């Protein structure tokens, strides 16, 4: 199983200046709930934004930088390597990895952030022609989660 | 001057179940700055959501209820009475007063909430064909103000 895991806004913004344009705890919970005990594949710039690997899962970083060495983090150097990773693998970002993998994944877990933010990185366009809505769940709002959001699970037709 | 004063979302939602669907401190300050020392005109249901008049300005409530009696609150019974109120009058809501007044105001101060919220009351459709953008200012996001928003001042051509 190859899955995309992404949060994007109404215009498909996923980031600004190497950061998330919003903070939504319930979505971090959704990421944790889904990828804990599985595998995350991510591009080099996305990793730098985190700095430390995420606990209780395999962290895999894609980069051409051949001297790349961070502890608790596995390194790969081409897209072809991704298919040799075992288990549920989540394409975790960022923009360039999402662009390379959208045509290859079996399904997508997309959190639609129901708002318009300033961004400089984007999730690629996609149409509901190619994607079956397996589920759509409206995010619950409270004092920590103030932007409306929708959990979509999309499966390639 | 007869002005509209409103906060609406990307689908022109202004309320849900007689409350605001969001909380935006910077927009409350925008209301304070703009209306203090002038007049707010509002519908009965909008008033009942507040309960007490707002400080440092004339509060006028529109209702057909001839028994309506609240201290600090002026009462009118026809739309025609709005035109005999002196100074800068802000049409303050809600949906029904906005519907009655949109074709009559000189201008509108609209805070666009750049998100999609669940609502049951709406600001009427308007086109930028009939309205000049006097100013458009991006709201500043901090820890207390988490939803993107834009302050619009629109003037009838
Ligand atoms: N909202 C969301 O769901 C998420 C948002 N983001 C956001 O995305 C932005 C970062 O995205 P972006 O700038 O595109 O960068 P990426 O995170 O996708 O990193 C790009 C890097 O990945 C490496 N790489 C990509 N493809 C290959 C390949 N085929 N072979 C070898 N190496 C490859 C290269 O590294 P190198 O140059 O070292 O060789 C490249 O510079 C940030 O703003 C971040 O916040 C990220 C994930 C999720
Ligand atoms: N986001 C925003 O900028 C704002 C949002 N709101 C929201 O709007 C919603 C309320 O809107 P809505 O339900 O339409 O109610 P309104 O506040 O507009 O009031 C409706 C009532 O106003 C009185 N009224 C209106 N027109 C007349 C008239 N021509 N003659 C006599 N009386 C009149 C009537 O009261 P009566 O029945 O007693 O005669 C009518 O029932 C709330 O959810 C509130 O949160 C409100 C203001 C701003
Ligand atoms: C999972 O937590 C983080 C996610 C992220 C990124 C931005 C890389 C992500 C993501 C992501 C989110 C938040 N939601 C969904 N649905 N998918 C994603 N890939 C960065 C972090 O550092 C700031 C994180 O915490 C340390
Ligand atoms: C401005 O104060 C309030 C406004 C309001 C309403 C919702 C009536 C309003 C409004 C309004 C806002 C928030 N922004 C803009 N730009 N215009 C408005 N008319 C309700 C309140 O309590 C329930 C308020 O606090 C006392």
């Amino acid at each position: 199983t190859l899955s995309i895991l992404v949060a994007h806004d109404l215009q498909r913004v996923i980031g600004f200046e190497n950061q998330l344009p919003w903070h939504l705890p319930n979505d971090l919970k959704h990421v944790k709930k889904l990828s804990t005990g599985h595998t995350l594949v991510m591009g080099r710039k996305t990793f730098e934004s985190i700095g430390k690997p995420l606990p209780n899962r395999r962290n895999v970083v894609l980069t051409s930088d051949t001297s790349f060495n961070v502890e608790g983090v596995d390194v790969i150097h081409s897209i072809e390597d991704i298919y040799q990773l075992p288990g549920h693998v989540f394409i975790f970002g960022g923009q360039t990895l999402f662009e390379e993998m959208i045509d290859k994944v079996d399904d997508m877990y997309i959190t639609v952030i129901e708002g318009k933010f300033r961004g400089d990185t984007f999730f690629p366009p996609y149409t509901f022609e190619d994607w079956e809505v397996a589920s759509s769940v409206e995010g619950k709002l409270d004092e920590k989660n103030t932007i409306p959001h929708t959990f979509l699970h999309l499966i390639r037709k």
